């Protein structure tokens, strides 16, 4: 099966399932692994992996988007002695995740995210682009090639393609969305259509 | 089934399903879903994906491969009003197509190629290399981590390793492949042995 | 099957298949073809590619781990004519491979080691990283997003984010691994947590 309990292992003594609403089309040859929620009208496409087996949970919010290839996992969050590892643990609003995805984001093809991350609402994160160690507002657009590792990158503010930012200085002063930006529309036009696409592909199965 | 129609949607009232060649190998472990057109002697290794469900055609040129993990995917061409959105679309010889993949052409381990693209007979597309919104000449190569967005790359050019071009004028400044290049003759060794292993793997089904 | 033996070319008059260490974990969406050795507690993640159809082996040491979408493949190492091409392999203690990791390695998701390469012990080959036509030293890091190209990495060192090495002036001058390095001790974390993962999903199997 391609949705699978994650193991037993010294820091997991009960395997979870992951849970998924629904109207969440999940494609036969993607793999989804653990202690994962998938939200509303989410579409996971063929040979994504999405794998949530080194402690807490993997969250993709609804109508987000996880595109072909695309891989999310986690550092360890809990030692073997049961003690939380807090660097590698995120927090939004009040709850603790490995990944946090929130609503309307999309994950576009062979990018990755890698925990501990959070990535905040109608973000674009783009083709073969990479966040790790980061926290990404809402209104971003990572253009494809874009890396985002060990910052927080704030509301509204986009990465141009192929940089890869690694200081919070250099963060601080990313350009900002407007909407002459080439990429400005572009995270509300590709949910759209992916919303659409899950309802066709479940039509299918 | 990995091989597969795309779904009904708003701007697909009919699902096609992909023309492939009957000399063309498709790994059992790849996937290739929609109006996708496969020609003589393709090989498509595992874990790659060609996915046509936002409009008009991917076309995969004969003697090309493509490679493990390499995803092939395009921007919508025909909007929910069944009108075709034209920035979306390259013309190739007197059609239209989402992608265009040329005869003898390579696309090498975890690239990806998105559409709107063309790429021109006997290019060699680096592994990781991206090209997305361009059209890329004959005989080119595209080194490792290279990506063209947004330009046209003249026929007989490299683009170095890593380098990301966005602007046209630097497009029309990239060197020239020279028979002491180091991958002038890269191409044509790959599509060589390519053509042998889909001979070979279709002696195996 | 995702464990499978390669084809018969030109270049390979006789098929091999796999030979897979009882104690390693391969994943059912993993793919595994030819002539491959699989070390000990070897952890192999979905949608990981290993193919070995164009002569000769790859190897993976005993304790490594091959993660998400990380392809290894190599250059033809023996022509059509029978005759070895020396340029395309690697030289281990007193062995050829077209593909040697080593012991305690870690490829990290969406990597990609092509050969011919070498990637000495207790290395970390770091996610999106690349190595091609490289001998990477032991007790090196590969931060995300770096690559390798006809270099050889000293051991100890590391090569930062985003960093494309291609010259071996450049290779020559990386900076050493120390203790307050903040990849310092990423490998042997990583290692230790994906020998108890290996373990768990064999006991899922
Ligand atoms: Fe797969
Ligand atoms: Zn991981
Ligand atoms: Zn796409
Ligand atoms: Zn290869």
């Amino acid at each position: 099966s391609n949705i699978r309990e994650n193991p037993v292992t010294p820091w997991n003594p009960e395997p979870s399932a992951p849970v998924i609403d629904p109207t969440a089309y999940i494609d036969p040859q993607a793999s989804v692994i653990g202690e994962v929620t998938i939200g509303a009208n989410v579409m996971v496409s063929p040979m994504a992996s999405i794998r949530s087996d080194e402690g807490m949970p993997i969250f993709v919010g609804d109508r987000s988007n996880v595109q072909d290839g695309v891989v999310l996992h986690a550092l360890e969050t809990i030692n073997e002695e049961g003690e939380p590892i807090e660097d590698n643990i995120v927090e939004v609003d009040g709850k603790e995740y490995a990944v946090y995805i929130g609503n309307n984001v999309s994950l576009a093809h062979q990018s990755q995210v890698h925990g501990p991350a959070a990535v905040g609402d109608d973000t674009f994160i783009g083709m073969q682009a990479f966040v790790f160690k980061s926290k990404v507002g809402n209104n971003c657009v990572l253009e494809p090639r874009s890396a985002a590792i060990g910052v927080t990158i704030p509301d509204g503010r986009y990465i141009p393609a192929g940089m890869v930012v690694t200081s919070q200085a250099e963060a601080d002063k990313l350009p900002e969305v407007t909407d002459d930006y080439a990429y400005s529309h572009t995270n509300e036009a590709v949910v759209a259509v992916n919303v659409h696409l899950a309802e066709g592909y479940k039509e299918t199965s």
